[PDB]
């Protein structure tokens, strides 16, 4: 059945033609002006980063070379004429600079700068640009583009282009130090002439800029990037402020990991757990990158279950998508988010121990996220990794107390979970007679988890009354599935069931057979009370059976909502108390 | 208070200089390889679509015959990847121009108008095979005129060489000698999985290894009335990676506002529980893209197309989010007309499929800000009604059409199930009013109406709350029992007082009420849902009394009788009536001193 047409049949006849690549300019320029990036705002971003990296040049070059103006970036609407304008007071360009830098696609003179320099200065890990391209992204949004430009150096230079393939390059007087740049917008893009508007862009991408930026006159970006500071030199108030702002809440982080490391990779990051729990009416981790924002909702850094986390992460040397909001495919990134994976399940294993208590808490509101990474990775390595966050009642341990996992095994012992709504019911079980997981999602972990330890787990899993038992059995007729005696004290019936399954299978629905099975106290005074009124009163005995049924039912945690049996429950007092 | 730099102070002193913009051609070259795609795999994909191209030009020239493939072979010993297919060929000057110069499209300037087939646009596809190749030949056969065959070849050094060569077939074959970084791309497995990701929807047959690939019909783009219940089943199962069918298809054209080409299923199984804590494919001239739909409609499976969405140059982005707001609106728009339009059609059906997804619905409505949107979704919820029997489903619509001129509000009640509701003695409070009185069975939908608010510009008001708001009013209602079966004013005032002291510090007020008849009292909350949700992490509750009922009368007369029977009965009385109220926390607590209510009741028996 086999059809390939693809054969060695080919053969060079003769010799020659050497040529090299060209570049299609005028196609090149629309591509970056406008096909790189998901939205025309971005180009805001660009500009800043740009004017970030002019005066981060003018920083690094006083220095050394030591001068004397205020490193600043400002920008200015204006809605009548329609334009949007950044000044920065950093390098400027020469005549030169301007024709190379600014009418060479893919030239980046930042690019040259950041591999000149000795790779431990501070200029190192805060040049923001490499593609050469950013620039572009002005004819996006707008017909006519203006540079004015003065070098730091012994000329102005006033730079014009429409964006169709060529420019202009005219000497100008009265431009000061720096870069200015003026943006004619389109009809389409007059909302970049709007301040609020500009506003929200400039503190979408750029809040953390190291400069202070702007905005008619008003300083915006007054929030300092808290990742790239030393842990023990920021505050709890701090965190509290930042968290809000970078989560978008109102609430607390109920925990506070800062997490820098130059080792496996250069790692500046914070993360957050939320003090309020999620629920029916519901941001992530953002990723930075030299304070500049690439994903307000970060995707390949960290797992799917570690998702709660609210915070941020900035890696310097982490490759970037050229549209700046992806990153490239890599080992570096599939490396970053095993480690990250790894330490935040320190920092919870570490939490766990310094406050149990408060420990317990976060297992209540966020457990499902542990429960979830369980049942989804593959690596069966890092299943135990999250598993060791587990926490559980044990068949040996009192009640409303907890234990992990790793809580030795106590001598051959080499393999004990029974997964149960809740206590009353486990403590009763026919296979417990030989672990209590009362949450929901509990067994579904452990038969995906099905080794910790190298160790194992498996699924645990006097004769005056009988006429009144016989009697009770004709009255709930297929509602259990057996009536039994039972030696029981303060209660007059009791609830069990045998398999846990069809526990769980029955309160999923809001008769229905789950087997239950009722044990009789023949010591009680209600019992005692029901086999009388058994002849002597029917139809009192009636009601009394099913509310001790029904009590049974609620005590066993079967019944949580008891509203079905009130009406009968008040005709059985009155019924009861005729005589009184 | 201001600190602003910019002054407009530039001139421009004598003339200027025109230039041309230029390009680092080899850093562009850097650039696509290593920086353009987040993915290396698809250079398939742009190779696939390269060559799909290649054919459409020579099916449209064809029309002035021959084979139209497109083949993939993988040598796993030579480390090699390699795509022929049977199109209009390059020659010399073809080969050159397209493969040399970068954002070059030859697939753009073909572009004679009328087609809608040709993907190629950027004219950068053919270099991003150098992300995953150390060296690139391709063999070209023109087809067109006394043509040679050639040999463009390139190590990616911003050089090529170029020989006329023999033994061209018709058509282009492009040959990778990948390298070791990714040696995947020439197992026939992996290279099969990139295939069915991409390029699933290609016009022509697809071989790889001399095996036809299982290429499918874009079915929304077709005719809706020409694709059958068996067709939606096998689609529905390819785009959800479902082993089930749907059970409701939605296959929508439009031009309108936007060129949309969509279909949309609702699955026959129940969602997943575990899968709703823990949708769409979106694609372009028939090639995948990688929210939507609103959160709340992510039950749905299927695709989205729209050739109002513009591509990014990595063809992974798309590029107006506004854009993206629109679409997501009228797909809302559209799922919730095709929704109500199925309730009409079959009522049965559709109340099959409330129960296994109104939790959207709810989570819609009180996820949603706009109020419109809000009442949109809203029409899709159903309920029961005091006006309709039992079982008998109604809608907010139904019910605003059933209200008398001068009504201004809609009246809900929230119970486990119709029986409760009923009898319920919040209902039979409203019965004294002759007002319709929806009946809401599902565990959120009290907190789905308070989210709601209103309807059509009518408050949404509960019996509970309407009955606290009634005292504040004129009471105006008369009690069902005569004065004969009732408690004296001065024995009601008497037991209230005893009962005020028994029960201090756990109600706000106690009082009787005439709009009870089967039940002894009721606790009553202004805002009794908000308590109730509140409750799901004391009050100001009130407990009202029915004197015609024999419990209460036999109460007044246990308190002196035997006080101690008195207030364990008190006790309950109250504890049923917050049960009744859905405000009662752990049921299991009171089990013990109901029991040893009921012995000492039973104990002159
Ligand atoms: N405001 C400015 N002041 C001084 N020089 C500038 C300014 N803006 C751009 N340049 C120069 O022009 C070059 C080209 O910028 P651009 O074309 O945006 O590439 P890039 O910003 O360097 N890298 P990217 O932003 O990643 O595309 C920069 O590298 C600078 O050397
Ligand atoms: N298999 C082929 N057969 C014939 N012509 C081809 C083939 N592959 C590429 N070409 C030609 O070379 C041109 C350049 O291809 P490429 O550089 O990938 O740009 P593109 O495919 O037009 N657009 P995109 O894939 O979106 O970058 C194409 O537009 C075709 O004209
Ligand atoms: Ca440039
Ligand atoms: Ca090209």
């Amino acid at each position: 059945t086999l059809h390939n047409i693809i054969t060695d049949t080919e053969n060079v006849q003769g010799s020659f033609s050497k040529h090299e690549f060209q570049a299609e300019t005028k196609k090149l320029l629309d591509i970056v002006a406008r096909s790189l990036y998901s939205e025309k705002e971005v180009f805001i971003r660009e500009l800043i980063s740009n004017g970030s990296d002019a005066l981060e040049k003018l920083r690094h070059r006083m220095i050394t070379a030591g001068g004397d103006a205020p490193m600043e970036i400002h920008l200015q609407t204006d809605s009548v004429k329609g334009t949007f304008t950044i000044q920065d007071t950093g390098v400027g360009m020469n005549k030169e600079d301007l024709v190379s830098n600014l009418g060479t696609i893919a030239r980046s003179g930042s690019k040259a700068f950041l591999d000149a320099l000795q790779n431990q200065a501070e200029a190192s890990s805060s040049i923001i640009g490499q593609f050469g391209v950013g620039f572009y992204s002005a004819f996006m949004v707008a017909d006519k583009v203006e540079v004015y430009s003065q070098s730091a150096e012994a000329p102005g230079y006033k730079w014009s282009s429409d964006g169709s393939g060529v420019f202009e390059v005219a000497e100008a007087s009265g431009v000061r130090q720096g870069t200015k740049i003026v943006l004619h917008l389109k009809d389409d893009c007059k909302e970049f002439s709007s301040e609020d508007r500009v506003k929200e862009v400039v503190t979408k991408y750029s809040n953390f800029v190291s400069f202070p930026i702007f905005l008619n006159g008003r300083r915006l970006n007054t929030l300092q990037a808290l990742w790239m500071m030393e842990p023990k030199d920021i505050s709890e108030w701090q965190h509290e402020e930042f968290y809000r702002y970078v989560a978008q809440a109102y609430d607390k982080p109920r925990y506070t990991l800062h997490y820098r490391a130059d080792a496996p990779l250069n790692i500046r990051s914070i993360f957050y757990v939320p003090e309020m729990k999620p629920s029916m009416f519901d941001s992530s981790v953002a990723l930075y990158s030299r304070k500049i924002l690439i994903q307000t909702k970060a995707t390949d850094i960290l797992p799917k279950w570690l998702r709660f986390l609210r915070g941020v992460v900035d890696s310097e040397d982490i490759p970037l998508n050229l549209s700046r909001e992806l990153l490239q495919e890599s080992a570096l990134i599939r490396k970053l988010r095993d480690v990250l994976q790894q330490r935040v399940i320190r920092f919870l294993l570490d939490q766990s121990k310094k406050d149990p208590e408060k420990y317990a808490r976060f297992f209540e509101d966020y457990g499902l996220f542990m429960r979830e990474g369980i049942v989804t990775t593959g690596e069966q390595s890092v299943k135990e990794d999250i598993a060791k966050l587990l926490r559980f009642e044990s068949s040996a341990l009192p009640a409303g107390q907890q234990t992990s996992l790793m809580e030795y095994s106590s001598a051959g012992t080499r393999n004990y979970y029974l997964c149960a709504p809740n206590r009353h019911l486990a403590e009763h079980s026919p296979y417990f007679e030989a672990l209590f997981c009362f949450e929901q999602f509990d067994e579904l972990t452990l038969l995906h988890l099905r080794e910790f330890d190298r160790k194992k787990l498996i699924s645990a899993e006097s004769e005056q009354a009988e006429d009144l038992l016989a009697w009770m059995r004709n009255a709930l007729v297929q509602r259990v599935t057996n009536i039994k005696v039972t030696p029981l004290d303060t209660h007059p019936a009791m609830i069990t069931v045998l398999e846990m399954g069809a526990a769980r299978h029955f309160l999923r629905t809001q008769a229905q057979i789950l087997q239950p099975t009722l044990e009789i106290n023949t010591g009680h005074d209600l019992i005692k009370k029901l086999h009388a009124l058994k002849d002597s009163n029917p139809e009192l005995a009636q009601l009394l059976l099913e509310q001790i049924y029904d009590n049974a039912m609620i005590a066993a945690g079967l019944n949580e909502d008891p509203r079905p049996m009130i009406s009968r429950l008040n005709q059985l007092l009155t019924r009861a108390l005729e005589k009184h």
